[PDB]
């Protein structure tokens, strides 16, 4: 029930600055209708790049990953569902764990990802966190949110 615009303000108060935010986006994922426009409504709104990968099998999901990273120099990746390709374990394990490598935080659509490595989802609004990858990604929650932990 949180939705997108209200999702990407929260990640702009975790992040003060932060310009570039990659989706990873599921082509055959239902509300795409729906969510889409949401994303680049969300980034006017907030100031925010986002840019969407999309990927519409596993074999997909690495290089478009990937491509989130050469071509846009995004500081985290955000995922927004998990109904299809999102929820196979492969695909949640791969991203979860290259965005570590790389350096960048994970924003998340439920709190699975969260107990494999990712940083934040939201629940209807609060956040939900995993402490010891915000704390070892340099983020801080405001002390007004200060959450499911």
């Amino acid at each position: 029930e949180v939705t997108p615009i209200q999702q990407l303000f929260l990640i702009k108060e975790l992040k003060p600055g932060i310009a570039r935010i990659g989706v990873i986006w599921d082509k055959n994922a239902a509300n795409r209708d729906e969510v889409l426009p949401q994303l680049q409504r969300a980034s006017a709104a907030t100031g925010i790049k986002v840019v969407v990968a999309e990927v519409a099998s596993l074999q997909e999901v690495a290089p478009q990953f990937r491509t989130l990273l050469r071509d846009h120099q995004v500081e985290a990746l955000w995922v927004l569902e998990e109904s299809g390709l999102l929820g196979q374990a492969a695909a949640r394990s791969f991203l979860i764990k290259n965005a570590t490598q790389a350096g960048m935080p994970v924003f998340a659509p439920s709190e699975t990802w969260l107990k494999e490595g990712a940083c934040v989802t939201w629940r209807k609004i609060r956040l939900v966190v995993n402490k010891a990858v915000a704390e070892a990604m340099g983020i801080t929650i405001p002390a007004k949110y200060q959450t499911a932990f």
